[PDB]
């Protein structure tokens, strides 16, 4: 059974190699209402849902250390705490539910603990005093994954109750995406489903009100092995794209909702850093950034890393052999993304598998 604090991989939790499905969701009717319903004892679809079955396995695996992760933050995560602190103890339990086993389990992409205006992409860097404070709003959203199959799934913690409507909306409109989503649904139909219900929420905060904005430049995505962006977005706003998801694949589905212009820009210091999975191999001769591109292959692959990560490592005066392999174009730096100072924003993630005979919120217990 697992300890408080926990500390027992999940591996060890389920003996048999068996992890627990996330909630199984028969898909939605079409418009003209044809169900879905025909997938659940489809001899075809059962088929190519077994063929794939150490996939799903590997992500429910990943899920269950998510969630019990997760638990446990919710039980210490307090004002007062450093965003160091916060950080280093939810990956310190990470590390261990996962069994973090170099690029065959692990950490998916640094903790995002991204506060008040500041939407995504924020991590302490070294030094950093920055503390939580008890009327901030910080998103915590953390990866894990085995064999490269990865869940990304996040929440928004507060402590005063004058944000509780604007979570409200978010988490609506993130359940809303997740309820709308399917196996030929246009991308777009989920983005206008979205937006619909965030912008039904009217919030008041010191005396200002505001209509719950969705981000209109943030967005949901599918997932590829070892591929966090795996090429296809789904919209939080109307406008987007009438191109339709498809069987097998694998989305994060997450809103964003602000109190701001309801659009995000780069600020603040860099964190977030990722290998850019379309370069293939370049020899490089540059010692210092030969040695940082081979760790990074080594440790990270494709999956985003974090400056205090490669300081854990052990690895130091890298910040210009970083720089040298971000104008190669070998990574890229992922900014934290905030929208204007003042403004508040909230956030919500789940991810699902399209899987041929239903549709499984596989983060979701
Ligand atoms: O977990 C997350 N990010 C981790 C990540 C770290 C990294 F370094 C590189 C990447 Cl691509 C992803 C998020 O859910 C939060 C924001 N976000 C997003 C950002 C822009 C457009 C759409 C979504 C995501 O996907
Ligand atoms: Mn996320
Ligand atoms: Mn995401």
């Amino acid at each position: 059974v697992q300890t408080d604090p926990p500390s027992v991989p999940i591996c060890d939790l389920y003996p048999n190699g068996v992890f627990p499905k996330g909630q199984e969701c028969e898909y939605p009717p079409t418009q003209d209402g044809r169900t879905a319903a025909w997938r659940t004892t489809s001899e075809e679809k059962k088929a190519l849902d077994q063929a794939s079955e150490e996939i799903w396995n590997d992500f429910r695996e990943a899920a269950e250390a998510h969630r019990q992760v997760r638990k446990y933050v919710m039980s210490w995560i307090k004002p007062g705490m450093t965003m160091i602190e916060i950080c280093e103890k939810l990956e310190d339990c990470s590390r261990k539910l996962i069994k973090e086993n170099g690029l065959n389990a692990g950490l998916a992409f640094p903790t995002g603990c991204s506060l008040n205006n500041c939407a995504a992409h924020y991590t302490p860097n070294a030094g950093d005093t920055t503390v939580l404070q008890y009327d901030d709003i910080c998103k915590i959203d953390f990866g894990t994954h085995i064999s490269g199959r990865i869940i990304d799934c996040a929440f928004t913690v507060t402590f005063n109750p004058k944000y509780d409507t604007l979570l409200k909306a978010v988490k609506d409109a993130t359940n809303t995406g997740i309820k709308c989503a399917g196996i030929d649904v246009r991308l777009c139909d989920v983005g206008e489903a979205i937006q619909e219900v965030m912008e039904s929420y009217e919030v008041e905060i010191d005396g200002k009100t505001y209509q719950v904005k969705p981000i209109r430049n943030l967005n949901g995505h599918s997932i590829g092995q070892y591929r966090i962006h795996a090429g296809k977005t789904v919209p939080i706003v109307k406008g987007g794209e009438a191109t339709r998801m498809e069987e097998g694949e694998v989305y994060a589905i997450e809103t964003f909702g602000s109190t701001g212009k309801g659009v995000v820009h780069d600020d603040m210091e860099c964190s977030h850093y990722m290998k850019n999975f379309d370069v293939g191999h370049v020899p490089i001769r540059l010692p210092r950034t030969k040695h940082l591109l081979n760790v990074i292959n080594e440790n990270f692959g494709t999956l985003a890393f974090c400056r205090r990560w490669l300081d854990r490592l052990g690895e130091s005066k890298y910040l210009m052999a970083l720089k040298n392999l971000c104008d190669l174009g070998i990574v890229d730096p992922y900014p934290p993304l905030c929208d204007i100072k003042g403004s508040y924003t909230a956030q919500f993630e789940h991810t699902i598998l399209l899987r041929p005979t239903c549709k499984e919120v596989v983060s979701r217990g």
